[PDB]
């Protein structure tokens, strides 16, 4: 029963309570939420609500319960494997990043061009870089159901097509290009421009 | 007024009502919008009601009326130069992406350590790249915005920095809280939940 919008900030909500559970903060009210994600009061309570949680009295929502709440639904207590797709600019500097304070999130496996320098490589910490038309051969046995697309914006949707033929069943794509893939298939887009414009706003509503 | 969490779409809005203008759309539908951005339709149409005339109706929204509205909201039809700070892994690589079709939006500039190798030097797109001990006499400019990029052991200190030099909008990458005076705003980029998200949503249509 949770709305779309609300659900995502799930995630937002998860990273706040943890850090205001390392701070011994035991209550958290509304408007201190509100502030730490740059949004309304108003729409911390309305979401809250559905979370079985009424904001209008007391002194604020349980850190310890909530956090515990978002870990839950989130599905924070398992590993979740994905491959990163397309190892050039944007994908090599992921495979430095820490994606889980404890490797809940992890990427896995990598792809990129079947002639690629990187393809046949391994990183420091085991990650196999792979070809992509090896694609189907590796995902027969495995857990990974996710992936990470950076590959050129011009070959964004065959790269896609070739993910859901696969067994992929989310993508979170950094190409600035629409795509077009059956409605069981999630794709999250990460848009830079859209970020920088939002900051923007915001920086011209403090003016 | 706008709400704030209506306000963090509206560059969403801004984009697919660009697209529906391209694939030559006239009217959309608060269902066809939603499900662009994979949110409700009720959503919608609750925002679009702040957006005037043009969404008091709650249907059959006018595509070319609505994307001026976006363009003119987010100030698009003007230049925005940025700098970045912290030529790393993920800096470098954000140094060679194209951020607007038309360039209103742009890294004009960019900052890592003194000593680092690519200080005094230009990228591929000729971005110059100087020593963040001189970010004072680069900002008589026009940069009031950063990409923060540095490790995150660094990037309160960084940013701090930034806010003396007079940088008032930062869209930050490390996953660290900054602490910062009210009136400088953060975005911050979080790839995990970003990625949780995907997952809550890849769950919810099993
Ligand atoms: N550069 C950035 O930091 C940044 C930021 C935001 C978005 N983006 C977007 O991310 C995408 C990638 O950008 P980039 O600058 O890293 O591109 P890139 O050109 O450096 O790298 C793309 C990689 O994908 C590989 N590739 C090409 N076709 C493939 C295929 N069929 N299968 C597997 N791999 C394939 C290439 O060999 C290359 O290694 C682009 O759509 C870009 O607009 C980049
Ligand atoms: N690797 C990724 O793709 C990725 C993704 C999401 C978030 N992040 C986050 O982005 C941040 C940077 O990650 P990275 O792997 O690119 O780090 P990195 O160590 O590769 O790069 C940091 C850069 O910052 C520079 N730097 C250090 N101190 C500085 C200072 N005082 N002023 C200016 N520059 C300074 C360094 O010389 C270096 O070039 C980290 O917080 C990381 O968690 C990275
Ligand atoms: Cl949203
Ligand atoms: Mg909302
Ligand atoms: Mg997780
Ligand atoms: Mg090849
Ligand atoms: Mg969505
Ligand atoms: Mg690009
Ligand atoms: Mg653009
Ligand atoms: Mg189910």
């Amino acid at each position: 029963s949770i709305p779309k919008a609300t659900a995502k900030r799930l995630s937002l909500y998860y990273r706040i309570f943890k850090r205001f559970n390392t701070d011994g903060i035991e209550k958290a009210s509304s408007k201190q939420i509100a502030d730490a994600l740059g949004i309304d009061s108003a729409t911390v309570r309305r979401d809250f609500s559905y979370f079985g949680e009424l904001g209008r009295r007391g002194f604020g929502y349980d850190v310890k319960k909530l956090m515990n709440f978002f870990a839950e639904i989130l599905n924070d207590h398992s590993t979740t494997n994905v491959m990163l797709v397309g190892c050039g600019n944007i994908g090599r500097a992921l495979l430095h990043y820490r994606f889980h304070d404890r490797n809940k999130m992890q990427i896995s496996m990598a792809f990129d061009l079947d002639s690629n320098d990187l393809v046949g490589k391994t990183t420091e910490d085991g990650i196999p870089v792979y070809g992509i038309s090896t694609i189907n051969d590796h995902l027969i046995d495995s857990d990974i159901e996710t992936a990470i697309l950076t590959v050129p914006s011009t070959e964004a949707q065959e790269v896609a097509d070739i993910l859901v033929k696969a067994g992929i069943k989310g993508i979170l794509s950094f190409s600035p290009v629409h795509l077009t893939l059956p409605k069981d298939i999630i794709v999250q887009y990460v848009d830079l421009t859209s970020e920088l414009q939002t900051l923007l706003y915001f920086m011209n509503q403090q003016r």
